[PDB]
Formats: structure tokens, sequence, C-alpha cells
């Protein structure tokens, strides 16, 4: 459970993301795919991308980043009251995409790294701590949904 203050810090930095969602999304995917190359292997639509400049140039990957962040943004703005937003996400990611919880840990790490890189003066130790907790909550709740659907990833 996050405090009200924690949620405010989360949402304060999120508003910075929303000034350039596409650019944040690109940087997060590029970070994820560099740090954990197996995740890219998992995306049939993107696994052909061989270099960082190809990744940055892909309109399709840029659009997907906006989709990912828009969904995460809508989740965070519910401040933990996110069942209606999380369920379909769990459904797809468990049953269609087959994404294990550990890949969600990887992209959470990517998010935190990008936000710190771009917004250090609004992403100090307390804001990082709040965002860590929000993303932990997201992963905990997605994991319970995966189990409910029969997926132990
Ligand atoms: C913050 C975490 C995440 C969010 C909010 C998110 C959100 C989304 C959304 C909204 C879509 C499109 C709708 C859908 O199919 O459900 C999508 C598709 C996808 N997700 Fe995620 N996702 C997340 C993490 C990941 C990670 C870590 C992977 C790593 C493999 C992944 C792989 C995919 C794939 C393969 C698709 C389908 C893309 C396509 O072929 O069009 N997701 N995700």
């Amino acid at each position: 459970v996050l405090s009200e203050g924690e949620w405010q810090l989360v949402l304060h930095v999120w508003a910075k993301v929303e000034a350039d969602v596409a650019g944040h999304g690109q940087d997060i995917h590029i970070r994820l795919f560099k740090s954990h190359p197996e995740t890219l292997e998992k995306y049939d639509r993107f696994k052909h991308l061989k270099t960082e400049a190809e990744m940055k140039a892909s309109e399709d990957l840029k659009k997907h980043g906006v989709t990912v962040l828009t969904a995460l943004g809508a989740i965070l703005k519910k401040k933990g009251h996110h069942e209606a937003e999380l369920k379909p996400l769990a459904q797809s990611h468990a049953t269609k995409h087959k994404i294990p919880i550990k890949y969600l840990e990887f992209i959470s790490e990517a998010i935190i790294h990008v936000l710190h890189s771009r917004h250090p003066g609004d992403f100090g130790a307390d804001a990082q701590g709040a965002m860590n907790k929000a993303l932990e909550l997201f992963r905990k709740d997605i994991a319970a949904k995966y189990k409910e659907l029969g997926y132990q990833g």
C-alpha cells in the first residue's frame, strides 16, 4: 500500500513522462533490450531489430512504447484501485504473449533508469522509492492474476 504522498510523487514524475511519451517509451525499450536481450527475442514483431539506431527509427516500436506507457499511466493514476485496468493486461500477457514476471521486473528496472536519466531533479531517492513501490504493486497484482488464469510465470 502506498501512502498518499508516495502516489503524489509517482504522479509528479509521471507528468514529466507525459510531456514526451513516445521518446520515453523508446528509451525504455532500448534500455530493456540492451540490458536483457532475451526480452527482444520474445517479441516477434521486433526481434528483427539489430542495432540501437534501427530501434530508434522503427515507427512500429515507437507506437508500441506509447501503447505500453499509456496503459501503465492509466494504472498508476488509479493509485492501487486498478483491477479493471490490470485484468485484461494480465489476460493477454499470461495467455497470448507468455511474459514471465521476471520480464516485468526487467522493464521496471528500465523505467526507473530512464526516469532517473531524464529527470534527476524530480527523481531523487524518495521519488525513486515511491515509484519502486508502485511498480512492485503492479507486478504483485499482475502475478496474482496470472495465477488465477492458470499461468505460473
Ligand atoms: C509495464 C509493463 C507492461 C505494460 C504496461 C504492457 C502493455 C502492453 C499493451 C497495452 C500491449 C498491447 C495490448 C495487449 O496485447 O495486451 C502489449 C502488448 C505486448 N506486450 Fe506488453 N506490457 C508490459 C510489459 C511487457 C514486457 C516486459 C514484454 C516483454 C516481452 C511485453 C511484451 C508484449 C508483447 C510481445 C506484446 C504484443 C506486441 C505485438 O505484437 O503487437 N510486455 N503490452
